[PDB]
């Protein structure tokens, strides 16, 4: 029978290993874990923080019992030493005890994940400088947090972002720090973050933007953050300055991005056709420009786990890419973006236009109403929808996935503009702002005439 | 200069009327309309009725000033009496003097809208039984809601629905009577209307589903209600049972549906390359069967109004058709739906299956969550989505918003069931409900296979 090896059991792997036990029960699955957990949900350490999960144990969805009661052969606490895709085996350690084996494969997933990027900084071995990844180190924030009140997160993308409203809003003093201008630079254009720095800086946050840490420095009373610009003293720094892929084991073996993200096919096979990949160790289709792209998301993870499951023997269910949907509630505003922001489009060359819209949701005639602040990104010549955002008091996350689904199916800011959609007062105007968005692509377009 | 006539002005005619004066800034046009106002949004009858509205002309949204500013000549309190496309004429009556007037026009842009259903009935005629569709009935009962306890409903779709639960939290003793088994049976299938339904009773609301009046009669403490089943005694009764086209002005000369809804092409043109029509006076495409259809919603005067301005001179947009997405709120629930029922898609002999699911819509992690039961409905043997619904606590509207892009895009289960949606635990799980919904829906298609 086939023999299937599974290196890495967080969310792709859970979700391969399910669909591979459900799809072919008689394939011997062995799957390898240097942790001695799986499926546990990294978003819950900002939520932990911020005073919002009360059980940190209903932040796993799974386990190794689930998993080998349903037939997996589970290996936690061991880590893959080696790949031989010639001989088709791997080489694996046990951590408790050291011993190496070597097994055989007929079928790999390569659901390896990625690690916080980490730069060769002085001093970046401090006790004070700590990763935001993975349960191990949720657990040592959640110790740390008690006793340091001054805190620095460096890195402002979602991570960095959403720790430091959470370590805000429950009474530390925090200062942000990225090397862009602006926060969250990739998700959102410049008028979405304007509002949000705002807001940090409301909230007493202290924003360092465009700045590199150049040195960390234990002192009496802390520790010493350099940047190329400036000092600041902390109890606890926060690294979170994006994910690297972790598939040294293949690097050589495989097509990968420069950064070492797997490419695969539209069945999530890689170059070898015996080893597939899914989750943050391989690249994305990525829609809006049609080109393989790393932006690692949960997202990701649980659809290329399933889309393995279904193509292990032969092409079954074909990947459909991603618009790279995301966004995050901060300060009780909600900001959701899919597709390409203007600033990416235009960095990347691409010929795109961009209308900015703030209505409020619905009437004012009703008892309440909050504005919705809204961008869509198109090409100017085929009016095919290329990005959009939103930003509301209100929820509006729901229409990022409406814009999503227009990219992938090709739509044009002519069909969101005119595409029924329900009216009622509770809800929206006669037209909704996803409409009234589109339409003001169509009046710049218009005028440009 | 181009000659436009428009008859009637609620929204689609102001919608059209805007639109043909931007693109069209030389046109003359005259626009006649039997009430003394424009844009009404008769979705705050229910809403101020409710306490919800403080002041009830945030309700309208234009003016008759507002479009005689625009250039247009507004002939308010007129009423239009003939048309004869042969000519290119209408004929026209001053409501305040009489006076009538014929006139030519190059375009006719029909914008009538609807009527009430009003049946022949003994003592429908009664001071006690109300309209609820426009400015003048909106005043008649917020005068009358005050004294009268006792407030019979009839009809359970949407405007009765909202009607019956906006005088259920004010403190009156209601009773909503269907012709139907079921409260809204056009909208949502019984696995949601169960819900509603109890909803009601829970609220002390009277549920008199499966009968038709016979009759109103006068009686000594108020009005008797007697239908094939039962007497109601009410000091009110509203008569919200659909709309019938408000279109006999055309009827014999344009192609109709049965009821006497105007068909158009894909540019909101008659079978009279000269007439169009906008809003409820107008059949839909309607996209789910590929098929004319009678489902008046203000969506659609709003879109159509738009595409008589852009297609009056030659055929410039075409019209997208509609999934018919509709929904409202219910004691605190938000109710949405888009495309067909399971019901309608068998009624109408259509191959069709539905997966019913629910689900917490973000973990249970979170500070609090939410259920919502989903409906997805689906050609089993081409996967193709023909309608969906939900319903929550949590508002979950936009989602109804998303399947109708999902059918408009002729979308299947097995899109849905992997097209990228976000994910945060504020908002959803890794995977969104909507995909969850597909999932479910896959799981079933899978199991019927072996
Ligand atoms: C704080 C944080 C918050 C986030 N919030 C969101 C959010 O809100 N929405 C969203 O969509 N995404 C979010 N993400 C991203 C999401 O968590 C990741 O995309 C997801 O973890 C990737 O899943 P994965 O299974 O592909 O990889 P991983 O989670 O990285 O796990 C891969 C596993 O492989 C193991 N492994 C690696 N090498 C070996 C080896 N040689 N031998 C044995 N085991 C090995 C590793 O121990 C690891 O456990 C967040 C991420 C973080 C850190
Ligand atoms: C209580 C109620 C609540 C509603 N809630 C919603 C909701 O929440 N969401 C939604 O999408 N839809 C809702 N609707 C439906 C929506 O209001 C209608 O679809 C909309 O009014 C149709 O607009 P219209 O301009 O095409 O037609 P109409 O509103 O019917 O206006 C047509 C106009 O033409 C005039 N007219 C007719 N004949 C003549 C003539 N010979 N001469 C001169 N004038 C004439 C009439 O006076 C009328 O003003 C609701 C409707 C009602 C009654
Ligand atoms: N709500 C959501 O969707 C969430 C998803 N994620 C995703 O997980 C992955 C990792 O998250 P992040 O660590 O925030 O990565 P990120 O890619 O989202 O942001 C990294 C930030 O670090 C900055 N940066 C890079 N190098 C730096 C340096 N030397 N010094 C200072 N700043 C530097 C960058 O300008 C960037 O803004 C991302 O793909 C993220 O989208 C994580 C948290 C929440
Ligand atoms: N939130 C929303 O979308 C709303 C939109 N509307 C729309 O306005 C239009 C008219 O609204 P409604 O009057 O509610 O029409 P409707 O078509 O929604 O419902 C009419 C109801 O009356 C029943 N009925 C028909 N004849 C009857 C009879 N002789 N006796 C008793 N019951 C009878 C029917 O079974 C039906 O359920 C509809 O198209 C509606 O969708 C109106 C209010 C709110």
């Amino acid at each position: 029978s086939m023999k299937v090896t599974v290196v890495g059991c967080t969310h792709a792997g859970t979700f391969a290993i399910k669909q591979i036990l459900a799809e072919h029960p008689d394939a011997e699955v062995t799957v390898y874990e240097r942790n001695d957990v799986i499926s546990f949900l990294s978003c819950g350490i900002a939520l932990y923080l911020g005073g919002k999960v009360a059980d940190p144990q209903g932040l796993f969805y799974s386990s190794p019992e689930e998993l080998q009661k349903l037939g997996a052969n589970v290996q936690m606490n061991h880590n893959v030493l080696a790949i031989d895709p010639d001989q088709k085996t791997v080489t694996v350690e046990d951590l408790t005890n050291h011993a190496q084996t070597t097994e055989s494969y007929d079928k790999l997933v390569m659901t390896s994940g990625s690690w916080p990027i980490v730069p060769k900084i002085p001093g970046i071995d401090s006790d004070r400088v700590k990763l935001c990844k993975n349960w191990a180190h949720a657990q040592a924030l959640i110790e740390d947090a008690k006793e340091a009140k001054r805190i620095t997160v460096i890195g402002a993308g979602y991570i960095g972002a959403e720790l430091a409203e959470a370590y805000s809003t429950t009474g530390h003093d925090v200062t942000l720090i990225d090397a862009m201008a602006r926060v969250m630079p990739k998700y959102f254009d410049a008028d979405f973050t304007d509002v949000i720095e705002q807001d940090y800086r409301d909230h007493g946050v202290q924003l360092a933007l465009g700045e590199t840490v150049e040195s960390f420095t234990d002192s009496a009373t802390g520790l010493t953050i350099k940047t190329d610009k400036n000092s600041y003293e902390t109890d606890l720094a926060i690294l979170c300055i994006g994910f690297r892929p972790n598939t040294d084991l293949l690097k050589g073996k495989v097509d990968m991005a420069p950064n070492g993200a797997i490419i695969t096919d539209d069945y999530m096979r890689s170059s070898n056709p015996d080893i597939f990949a899914a989750g943050d160790s391989a690249a994305v289709h990525y829609n809006p420009t049609h080109q393989n792209a790393y932006i690692p998301l949960a997202t990701n993870a649980v659809r290329q786990g399933i889309l393995v499951g279904k193509n292990l023997v032969k092409p079954t269910v074909k990947y459909m890419g991603t618009q790279s949907s995301s966004g995050l509630a901060l300060y009780d505003r909600t900001i959701v973006s899919t597709g390409l922001t203007l600033a990416a489009a235009k960095q990347q060359g691409l010929n795109a236009e961009q209308v900015i819209v703030e209505d409020n949701y619905r009437p004012e005639f009703m008892p309440s109403t909050e504005p919705v602040l809204m961008s869509l990104v198109f090409d100017p010549d085929t009016h095919r929808i290329l990005g959009g955002a939103l930003m509301s008091k209100y929820d509006v996350s729901q229409s990022a996935n409406t814009l999503s689904v227009c990219i992938q199916n090709e739509n044009t800011i002519d069909d969101l503009a005119m595409v029924d959609m329900l009216f009622q007062p509770n809800f929206d105007r006669p037209f909704n702002y996803l409409n009234i968005l589109a339409q003001a692509a169509q009046a710049k377009v218009a005028q440009s005439v």
